[PDB]
């Protein structure tokens, strides 16, 4: 038997712990013999699980195109995910427009805003002794940050989450497209207002930019708005949710982060390796042989980063969360020309979120009376993390 034959990132077998990690470990074991397998899912496609094979594919821009970045394709109507859904030269020219706001030096400037926000969110339920770590904290920290990045109202996370859900998981096609059309309508209004009353946000920045002499089309701007909205509300929320879940039951990892705050950055990278949400696809545009397999134009290859991040040939003791691991060349944020634009930002965000969470609530656990829930898909992570903790006090009010 072979686990590749029915491999499907939206339908990953879950173990008793509630995650797909037992399955990931088993597939990792099989990938030592067969690093790339054909899955019958989605009409048939390639599943690339070995670390060196993923590197070979992701570095080859000649035979692989990012037009297949989301598979099944995300619901974004007639729009494309800017940067992520493009190949060079188009990709490079668009990314250069937002490189500055995402530089490590620029992203460092969000630290205090994120520290205060995390604390403000925690105040909301600290006196209650219970709450869903995902919905209450993990979803909100990035939702608020992203809204600020886009010049949107921070208090409308449910609206943004509804759009994101439509793009990534709504099952009914029409309902999905109609809800994404809502995002487009809101974006149009935002763009027109920024057009005349600009601010210091990134949308404002791209609206005033120019490529080869001319301003970007409204459609291009909607693509920028969409991909940045997805990075925060989807990717970051699912990652942090899985992290909070882990910290709720792993009392060993938790006490060490509290005792060694200086290890938190390295710990964040190790958690990124272990709980990376993502996976990405690539559209084959040229017959190419990777490893022992030959791919043909028109086929799609899914890069299963979570399996590659557990490759024994790339990481010693891959199944353990070694907080002091360094270097840590995980693929959770991609590699090459499409490597995560938000890499430094999410490292800062995770450091702050974890630090403040453990500072305010050093003692907590999973709620024995409530169920945790894992969200499967191209971005996979905990969706519901009910926890309980001894009642505490608010910092403000
Ligand atoms: C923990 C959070 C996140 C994870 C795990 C994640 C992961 C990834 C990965 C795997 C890629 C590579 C795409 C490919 O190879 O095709 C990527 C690309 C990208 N990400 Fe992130 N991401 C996260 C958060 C964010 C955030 C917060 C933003 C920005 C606000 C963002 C913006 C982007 C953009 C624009 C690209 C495309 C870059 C390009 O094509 O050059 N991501 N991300
Ligand atoms: C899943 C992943 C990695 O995240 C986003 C934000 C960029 C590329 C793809 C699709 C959307």
């Amino acid at each position: 038997t072979s686990l590749f034959t029915t491999a499907d990132h939206y339908h990953t077998p879950l173990g008793p712990d509630g995650t797909p990690h037992a399955f990931f470990e088993a597939l990792r074991d099989e990938a030592e013999t067969t690093p790339i397998g054909w899955s019958e899912a989605y009409g048939g496609h390639w599943v690339v699980a070995g670390y060196k094979e993923i590197q070979a594919v992701i570095q080859n821009t000649k035979a692989f195109s990012n037009k297949g970045v989301t598979f099944p394709r995300y619901e974004t109507g007639e729009f494309e995910l800017m940067m992520a859904g493009q190949d060079d030269p188009v990709h490079k020219k668009y990314r250069q427009l937002v490189a500055k706001p995402f530089s490590p030096e620029a992203t460092d400037l969000f630290t205090e805003q994120l520290r205060q926000s995390t604390n403000d969110l925690i105040d909301a339920r600290i006196e209650l002794g219970e709450g869903d770590a995902a919905t209450w904290l993990a979803n909100e920290i990035p939702a608020r940050l992203t809204a600020i990045l886009l010049g949107l109202p921070p208090e409308d996370g449910d609206t943004y989450r509804r759009w994101v859900w439509a793009i990534t998981h709504v099952e009914n096609p029409e309902e999905g497209a109609e809800i994404f059309a809502e995002l487009v309508a809101h974006a149009r209004t935002l763009i027109a207002e920024r057009r005349t009353n600009p601010g210091n946000d990134i949308m404002s920045r791209v609206i005033m930019s120019k490529i080869d002499g001319e301003s970007l089309s409204e459609d291009d701007l909607i693509g920028f708005f969409t991909i940045l909205l997805l990075g925060g509300i989807d990717n970051t929320a699912r990652f942090l949710s899985s992290v909070f879940w882990r910290l709720a039951w792993d009392i060993e990892l938790r006490r060490r982060l509290i005792a060694h705050p200086e290890l938190i950055p390295n710990a964040v990278d190790e958690l990124l390796r272990f709980y990376g949400p993502a996976m990405v696809g690539r559209l084959v545009t040229q017959e190419v042989t990777v490893g022992d397999i030959t791919m043909k134009p028109g086929q799609t290859a899914m890069l299963w980063f979570p399996i590659a991040s557990r490759d024994r040939s790339a990481f010693d003791s891959p199944d353990n969360i070694v907080i002091e691991r360094t270097p840590n060349r995980h693929l959770s944020l991609g590699h090459g020309i499409h490597r995560c634009l938000g890499a430094h930002l999410i490292r800062v965000e995770a450091r702050v979120a974890i630090t403040e969470f453990l500072k305010r609530i050093p003692e907590f656990s999973l709620d024995p009376n409530k169920e945790c829930e894992w969200l499967m898909g191209q971005v996979a992570g905990m969706l519901h993390v009910p926890i309980i903790f001894p009642k505490g006090k608010r910092l403000s009010e």
